[PDB]
């Protein structure tokens, strides 16, 4: 909770004490309630969770499938992105991702389980068959869509970036796979809407130059809009920022 209000005080620029306590109240309330969902969401009526579930521009996406191009989704650890997922598989259908493969292993599987529960197709970031970049982009030149969280990504492979002006990294999933399937790479945004959830796609990123970190730093800035404008759904609990962190790579 300590470093969420260190998050929260890069979101909105000012020093930890400063942080609103309202906004601090509403972010704890956001994270409870994502796992308030997240252990019955399983047991829901999908079908009318899909019926009744907008999403903003969601038209974006369909077009690119419509081209035949694939998609690939990216957003940031905000609202409840299972309901997303769930939102997904009933309008269109089943999709492709991939999981951290946590530790103990039964924990990994019951992840596994509960995100297959859904609908989704799972795949093991280490320990599959095959490796994870090369099944999603199979995904995308069969014109489907990929869902990738992609606001976090402190390994040595990560791509360094601005975000809120401070120095974080990034996964380089979406840009590789953008460039090298020619899929539309779309950030995309879930909040809370009072009892209800919002959810939003935006215009496809320029991948005309195949910089891989160009690429991933305009989908950080389109991140970091849109938390600034729902900071309180973004419940990143983790160290964010390099200057939390200790230790090389």
């Amino acid at each position: 909770p300590e470093q969420l209000r260190r998050n929260l005080a890069r979101v909105v620029g000012k020093p930890p004490a400063d942080v609103p306590d309202d906004l601090i109240r509403a972010s704890l309330a956001s994270y409870a309630r994502y796992w308030r969902e997240a252990f019955r969401l399983p047991a829901m009526d999908h079908g009318r969770l899909g019926e009744q579930l907008d999403v903003i521009d969601i038209d974006h996406l369909w077009s690119a499938l419509d081209a035949g191009r694939g998609a690939v989704l990216a957003l940031p650890h905000s609202g409840n992105w299972d309901m997303a997922g769930v939102w997904l598989v009933q309008n269109y259908g089943p999709f492709t991702t991939v999981a951290e493969r946590l530790k103990p292993e039964s924990l990994y599987r019951r992840f596994v389980e509960y995100r297959e529960s859904l609908g989704f197709e799972v795949l093991p970031l280490t320990g599959g068959e095959r490796p994870p970049f090369e099944v999603l982009a199979e995904r995308l030149t069969d014109n489907r869509p990929i869902c990738l969280m992609a606001e976090r990504d402190l390994t040595r492979s990560g791509v360094q970036v601005d975000f809120f002006g401070e120095a974080t990294r990034m996964p380089a999933g979406p840009a590789k796979l953008a460039i090298e399937t020619g899929a539309a790479l779309f950030p995309v945004h879930c909040w809370f809407e009072g009892d209800g959830w919002g959810m939003r796609v935006y215009p496809e990123l320029d991948t005309s130059s195949g910089d891989v970190t160009a690429i991933t730093q305009a989908l950080a800035d389109r991140f970091a809009a849109n938390i600034a404008t729902y900071p309180a759904d973004w419940h990143m609990l983790q160290p964010q920022w390099i200057a939390d962190l200790s230790d090389e790579r």
